[PDB]
RNA sequence: GGUUGCGGCCAUAUCUACCAGAAAGCACCGUUUCCCGUCCGAUCAACUGUAGUUAAGCUGGUAAGAGCCUGACCGAGUAGUGUAGUGGGUGACCAUACGCGAAACUCAGGUGCUGCAAUCU
């Protein structure tokens, strides 16, 4: 579904010798809470000696975008598995939210490298609104002062199967 | 607490090399008339409590000791693996989901514990 940024705070189960464990937290983009808690145990199993059975999740929360109607430059660092091996890349994309850029990121990763969600780890989603922090020319071109372009060859959708005049693609 | 006899678990007890051991206790031990097998009273058998021997046995301590034992979010949730998909990949194989989960390695700690009957300044 629509990716939602969840904060997931969990810990290892409290034993007698070690009450109050170290309370690790992650921000993971997921469709829903069930996948959020699942993705949490998957990564926390990767960085620590803990699995779902031996730990508990102490807080699950949604993080909302601070201002969902300002467009920003998002610096995305990702590792993914291709058929041959593993690679780390830094991509970047315009958006208004962290989540929709991550939705965009998974679409681009699937399209350009045939990477399924199973294969992708989102290392760090970073926002910058200051130029010269933007490295990719496919994003720099929308930051030129006084941007303006046409939308040539406008194709208009037809509700009916027949029309009674050749179409016009003017704009 | 030492020691002896009988033990239990059977190295946290073994192994190497040094250092120490008061009283209690093997025996430094001494002897061959007697029971007792032989080349050998060395082992084994029997007889004594002697110069007074702790030299050895034994016990303890030491050693960035070997070994052994215990533990660890140490490696490592790794390897492996139960279940699942009309997942990926030509394949070889791999990723993912729900579970189980090592061994090496590394780091620490530990040098037997203990039952019964006696005996001991």
């Amino acid at each position: 579904a629509h990716f939602k940024e969840y904060q997931v705070i969990g810990r290892r189960l409290p034993t007698e010798s070690v009450p109050e464990p170290k309370l690790f937290r992650m921000r993971i983009f997921a469709s829903n809470e069930v996948i959020a808690k699942s993705r949490y145990w998957y990564f926390l199993q990767k960085l620590h000696k803990v699995k779902k059975a031996s730990g508990e999740i102490v807080s699950i929360n949604q993080i909302n975008e601070a201002h969902p109607t300002k467009v920003k430059n998002f610096g995305v660092w990702v590792r993914y598995d291709s058929r041959s091996g593993t690679h780390n890349m830094y991509k970047e994309i315009r958006d208004v939210s962290r989540v929709a850029a991550v939705e965009t990121l998974y679409q681009d990763m699937a399209a350009r490298h045939r990477a399924r969600f199973r294969s992708i780890h989102i290392l760090k989603v970073a926002e910058i609104e200051k130029t010269a922090d933007v490295k990719r020319q496919y994003v720099k071109q929308f930051l030129t002062k006084d941007l303006k372009f046409p939308l040539p060859h406008r194709v208009q959708k037809s509700t009916k199967t027949f029309s009674y005049k050749r179409p016009s693609t003017f704009y």
